């Protein structure tokens, strides 16, 4: 169970923190959306939330990552929601397949149900 | 016609403001993108804009929400752009199917056409 | 080779900077993801990064843009990653098909591999 602080960025000016799949997974379009496990857990730094997006090279190879929100106070495992677009996609254990981007969490007076 | 201030968040640290469909709608993949009505209208708080994203549990059930930008000065009805991925999807009136996330609107000198 | 400063926004309160395709391109669903060229190059203003999203009217006409991250220090050509959803899509040279949104780049202590 690793916290977000263990993630790395490709370059100093890279916006995304790369996420790996902890399992070897084969995906086909007929399977629809699948939740890939990353081994990384919330919560996030104060006053931030996360967006999970695909890496461009992975998108171009036919694996679509559906953008996901990581809440500031989420303490579960970060999953990547993904679907093979056209072809059979093979995700090997350790392949970096998505990235976490951190964004400011704006306060509002909206009610909390 | 309800303003964004009427939306609610799941938990204090939830980044998204949940959006419902005001109509019962059936969707199939052959239909392609459909615009679902929410009953909620812009504009947004000063110096912010909005992103519309799917809820993860709804994405995993096979309804893809295409991410959308809500401009600061949009005064129309917020719609959710959605497509059934693989299967028939039935959206009941009142189902929360997407979420609005508020983000800072950065000023630049880019021209305004 | 044009910098981001040359882009325009639809209205003063429009969050997105519109991106055009510099080539006439036909797309079908069987083709999967294709990278469209825009003629516009990073890098981005200090302390910002970019998200590339579809325009809503273009999404509703059946061209899906996969959201992409533009890093602060990217100096290559901004491309739009796109797929025809259901039908044949014809992108004419000069059609505005996506938009760049600028967001704050949050600093963290994550390591840089
Ligand atoms: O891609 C994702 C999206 C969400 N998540 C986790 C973290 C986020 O805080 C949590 C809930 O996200 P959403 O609000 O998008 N899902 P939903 O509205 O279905 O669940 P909840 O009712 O708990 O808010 O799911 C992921 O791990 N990966
Ligand atoms: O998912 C969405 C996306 C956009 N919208 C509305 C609000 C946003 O301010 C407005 C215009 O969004 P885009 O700029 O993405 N669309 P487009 O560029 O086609 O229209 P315009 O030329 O008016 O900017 O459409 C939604 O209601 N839901
Ligand atoms: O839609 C996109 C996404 C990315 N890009 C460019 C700019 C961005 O800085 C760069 C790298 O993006 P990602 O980190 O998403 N791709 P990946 O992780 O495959 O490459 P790298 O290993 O270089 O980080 O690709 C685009 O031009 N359009
Ligand atoms: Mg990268
Ligand atoms: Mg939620
Ligand atoms: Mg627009």
């Amino acid at each position: 169970k690793q916290p977000i602080s263990k993630l790395t960025r490709a370059t100093p000016g890279s916006a995304g923190l790369d996420l790996c799949s902890t399992s070897h997974t084969v995906l086909t379009p007929e399977m629809g959306p699948q939740a890939l496990s990353t081994g990384i857990y919330g919560p996030l730094p104060p006053n931030t939330f996360g967006l999970i997006l695909g890496r461009s090279s992975i998108t171009m190879k036919g694996l679509q990552v559906y953008p996901g929100v990581i809440d500031n106070d989420y303490t579960g495992e970060i999953k990547i929601m993904a679907k093979a677009v056209n072809n059979i996609v093979t995700v090997s254990q350790g392949n970096r397949i998505a990235q976490l981007i951190l964004l400011p969490l704006i306060e509002t007076d909206n009610k909390v149900q």
